[PDB]
């Protein structure tokens, strides 16, 4: 069963098997007085490991390190932050440290450093607009337009039919949009319309806190986003 955000000490990383090949890591990090789980993807690379995210600061990325290594056996190469807050790029230092190649979109790079947050090393080309794809290994990476934040990316793995949402894509246990402080609530439900045209088939989404579902996540984060708006 999928873990939940009360089995998971912080500090520690579980790891989840999706599919052949590709797998979340969840961890646990405090922000305003609570303590959240958060999800990123893992996804075979050959005879390497693509990271999707890290596990929300630098203890918890270590920690993803050493689970990786125990349960997979494989070195992790380079590693994907799918926009700008700390439950993304929080740890890139780690992974650098520890010989990954980190990336992520110039506008996630521009963004972090504004904010004083950890920044990758390499830029992104090709994913300035809005409906822009481009092919990072064995993923799709694929920026929908703006939603929880402006520079947020979904990553999909055509081999096994998974589409990593991160925090633009709610689970359905989630009610209330909460904090969207650096969101563009505008935009979201259309970004969300493009991810499930241009992602039809995906069997699995996984949000980027909580539980895994399917297509039906956009849908519902639509509603909590627009609840919102109204009032
Ligand atoms: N790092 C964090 N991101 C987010 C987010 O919404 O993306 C947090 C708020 C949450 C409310 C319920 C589950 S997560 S905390
Ligand atoms: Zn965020
Ligand atoms: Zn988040």
């Amino acid at each position: 069963e999928y873990p939940t955000v009360s089995e998971i000490p912080v500090g520690e990383v579980r790891l989840y098997q999706i599919a052949d090949g590709v797998w979340s890591h969840i961890a646990t990090q405090s922000f305003d007085g609570a303590v959240y789980p958060s999800n990123g993807l893992i996804v075979r690379d050959g005879d390497e490991l693509l990271l999707i995210d890290t596990a929300w600061g630098a203890k918890n990325t270590a920690a993803l390190l050493a689970e990786i290594e125990k349960q997979i056996g494989l070195p992790v190469t380079r590693a994907v932050s799918t926009h700008f807050h700390d439950d993304r790029v929080g740890g890139v230092d780690v992974l650098r440290a520890a010989g990954v190649a980190t990336y992520a979109s110039p506008s996630t790079r521009r963004l972090a450093e504004v904010e004083g947050n950890e920044i990758p090393t390499h830029s992104l080309e090709g994913l300035s607009s809005s409906g822009d794809a481009v092919r990072f290994g064995p993923v799709e990476l694929f920026y929908p337009g703006a939603a929880h934040s402006t520079d947020n990316l979904v990553v999909y793995v055509p081999s096994a039919s998974v589409l990593y949402g991160g925090c633009a894509i709610y689970e359905l246990s989630r009610t209330s949009a909460g904090n969207v402080a650096d969101a563009d609530l505008a935009e979201w439900p259309t970004s969300i319309e493009r991810i499930q045209q241009h992602y039809p088939e995906a069997q699995f989404v996984i949000p980027g806190h909580g539980l895994p579902g399917g297509l039906d996540l956009l849908k519902h984060t639509t509603n909590v986003v627009k609840a919102h708006t109204n009032r």
